[PDB]
């Protein structure tokens, strides 16, 4: 039915939680695991993070203690999702929001913090925890220099952890209705899993708390555990720390999972490609650890696996392949890249262009030419596919049909020149190019024209329905 | 309570729908409007859109008709989101998705279905819909030129207007408890509008119905409305079309508002800001819409506006301010670039230098017992580490608690040691380029490489605090 939205709600921070669980059914069968994989999707709340709750929750604090009120200045350390939830919840209560965050965190996070109006100051990626050039050091030296402002400390506030202890993990014993038998959760500030843990041990004593964190953390037992890049930085956010937060209780988790940054990438991938869900990295890694943990489950139980933030914070990172290629990251099993690469292989549009048989030049235009000139030109040539010419860029194609449409439509006049009718949104290749290079481009571009800039001399236009064609004579 | 999630989820496509309904006091109280402003966040569903309803209804049409059987191939023509639906449902259920979609549409969209495993078909902005570049068009040919191919045609299909008649129009009528004034939508496939517009009239009559159109677009009646900008290209991706849909009757519709892509703009950064819902820009013409509608309106009546997709598919687009001053649109009333350029106005780092009094090198490969030798025989700090061909900066105390912490032996580069990320200056630069810098590096260099110094966010609070 409807419970929780069935009314009308006085801000966005009423919109927070409440998120669903959903099965990964599909991800277990790619995986091969028999037990049922639960999915807690925190990353669908207002502000697509599970610490979006932290954040109101700690503000709900401050404001029940009195220990705050209008006008004043709120500093937070994060790796980004904290600061987004402090910043929605300054934005609505009237606070003032001033983050630290270090460099290694994306870009989105910054620019979304921006929208909220909150001032952001960057801190170096591989400061320790110790160094007053830190996050967290930073931040005491802005509360300090500051007047009327505040930290709340998701590292040593208590709200954090019983938050996750008060309605998380009761939104996850009410929708497993009680049958857990194994919970995963990322470890960063160590809020979340702790609080969840407890709540399910003590109405669960059965279920297993898995905690996962990076290879480069400290925050597993034992240390040897840590070994593996010992305090080497990553790229996954979130999750690690060089040190142990005053909140993570680390006697309520039972194992630990290491997982690296290509394993996390390529399960956050796995995750978006197969159960679509538009989740980011530190959850791929959550599943990951989860995959390791739980394979020796079987099935009827239930593996709850947290999802903290949405892709939306890593929309240019991960996401985009380019870049997940230039750090050696396999993109996944089944991926359009891979598949490109199985179907294309090393075929270059040389063999394209020698398989159909181009033997010819199209047109030209100078474009600035009348559609007189241009309408008349065609006619006696009996092409139907032009390209206008450049002067100093090239300015790009043109067809008949566009001519007539856009002449009796009121939108190209006959005296007009032909640059105002052309398509202005063209990608360049050459002849040495291969398929799948030349497949991601038109993934941006609806034309692609060969050999722009010895000479100037354009072989023909190449679209995705040629490489359909050339898919087609093979097998 | 807990009624619609307090279970367990088969897939994504039972996550489509029941978004909240939000009061956009502060939105109202920043640009004067008396009555109630609600907005329907439905760019909180599962797909980030409310376009997803539609995909799965499709889709669900299409099986409980027999039409559509495993693995067959999905084809539809978008502006972005139908097509992630679309996508979602393909990969939950089995179908392979083809998408064609025109070449003025972010990259986040396109990106964000290729995840999927869907392919993507861009075609040319300026392509009028009888041509055969059109997506529709193209759309067709590929259907076609492939085998087990299917159409949906969201602008045809009758799943679209009605699952927003059936689902979304009572789910507003349900949290507005049936008292609604004025409804604001707006006017793409002209679906949702239809489908919401005549439901609530149909349970509300007395309730106005307004509908938003990009200038640009010909759906707004009569035509007077469309000669600003009459078929002229417009950056807001979502709403508009040069023909009428199929499903489209503008005939359940009172009012039109035309709104242009610097309003829309401006008014999603403002609505990002005051009230905290990370929505696009097509929420943004909705909502100028809707504050130009209900002006009328008193307090106690409630205008619901239409917030149709997230700020997902627009992060590298319009979030940026970057591409916000290069198509010259207004930021927002209160943003954080009006904040720098009336705190720190035309100064540069010169006058810091010159009020601070800072009058003021490593190879960046000798070994830490020398440069902990030089910072103590020195008194300084800091010490910034040189090129071979800028490495960084580093201090003291990270010298030492890299020391103990296992991580920087004595015998090993400074290198290693160093801070990576830097961000290079010039004594001409202004103050607001420069805090604009420090949203993404910690420090600030400036400037042969005679540098003096680096400037962070502290020195400019401090100057801020020499100033007033
Ligand atoms: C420490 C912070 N992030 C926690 C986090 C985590 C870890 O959640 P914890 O509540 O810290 O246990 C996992 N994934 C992401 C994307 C996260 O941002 C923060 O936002 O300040
Ligand atoms: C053409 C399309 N426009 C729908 C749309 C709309 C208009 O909603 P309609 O259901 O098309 O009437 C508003 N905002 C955005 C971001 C949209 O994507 C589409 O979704 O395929």
């Amino acid at each position: 039915a409807d419970g929780p939205y069935s009314g009308i709600l006085d801000s966005v921070l009423d919109a927070i939680g409440n998120t669903p669980m959903v099965r990964m059914k599909r991800l277990a069968k790619v995986y091969g695991l028999e037990c049922d994989l639960l999915a807690k999707c925190e990353f669908m709340s207002a502000g697509g993070s599970v610490k979006d709750r932290i954040g109101k929750a700690m503000v709900e604090k401050a404001e029940r203690e009195g220990r705050l009120k209008a006008g004043d200045t709120l500093i937070e350390p994060t790796s980004g999702n904290t600061g987004i939830g402090l910043a929605l919840a300054a934005a609505v209560r009237g606070y003032r929001m001033i983050v630290t965050m270090p460099a290694k965190m994306s870009a989105e996070k910054s620019n979304i913090m921006k929208c909220l109006g909150a001032e952001i100051v960057r801190t170096p990626t591989e400061a320790a925890w110790n160094d007053e050039n830190s996050h967290m050091g930073v931040a005491a030296k802005l509360q300090r220099e500051l007047e009327n402002a505040h930290i709340l400390d998701q590292y040593n506030n208590t709200a954090n952890p019983m938050v996750h202890y008060d309605v998380t993990a009761e939104e996850i014993i009410t929708q497993c209705d009680g049958d857990i038998d194994m919970v995963v959760i990322g470890a960063g500030t160590g809020g979340t899993i702790t609080g969840i843990g407890r709540k399910i041990k003590e109405r669960c004593p059965k279920c297993k708390v898995v905690g996962v964190d990076p290879k480069g953390s400290i925050l597993a037992v034992p240390d040897s555990l840590n070994d593996e890049k010992r305090l080497q930085s990553y790229e996954v956010e979130g999750i690690g720390y060089d040190f142990v937060p005053g909140v993570l209780d680390r006697k309520v988790v039972d194992e630990w999972v290491k997982v690296g940054d290509a394993e996390s990438f390529t399960t956050a991938r796995a995750i978006i490609r197969n159960e679509g869900l538009f989740v980011g990295g530190s959850s791929g890694a959550n599943v990951w650890g989860a995959l390791q943990a739980a394979r020796q489950l079987k099935k009827g139980q239930k593996c709850v696996v947290l999802l903290p933030d949405s892709s939306r914070n890593y929309m240019s990172k991960f996401i985009s392949d380019e870049w997940m290629a230039e750090h050696g990251f396999a993109p996944e099993d089944g991926a359009k890249v891979k598949e490109r690469e199985k179907q294309f292989g090393g075929a270059r549009i040389r063999d394209l262009l020698s398989e159909t048989g181009a033997t010819s030049d199209v047109p030209f235009v100078t474009a600035r030419l009348s559609v007189e000139d241009v309408i008349k030109m065609m006619h006696e040539t009996k092409v139907k596919e032009v390209i206008v010419t450049e002067d100093s860029k090239l300015v790009g194609v043109l067809s008949e049909d566009h001519i007539a449409h856009s002449l009796q439509s009121g939108r190209c006049a006959m005296q007009s020149p032909v640059k105002d009718i052309a398509f202005k949104k063209l990608a360049k290749a050459l002849p040495s190019a291969y398929l799948r290079d030349v497949a991601k481009a038109l993934d941006f571009s609806p034309y692609v024209c060969v050999m722009d800039e010895e000479c100037p001399h354009f072989l023909g236009v190449i679209t995705r329905i040629d490489l359909l064609h050339w898919l087609a004579t093979k097998q």
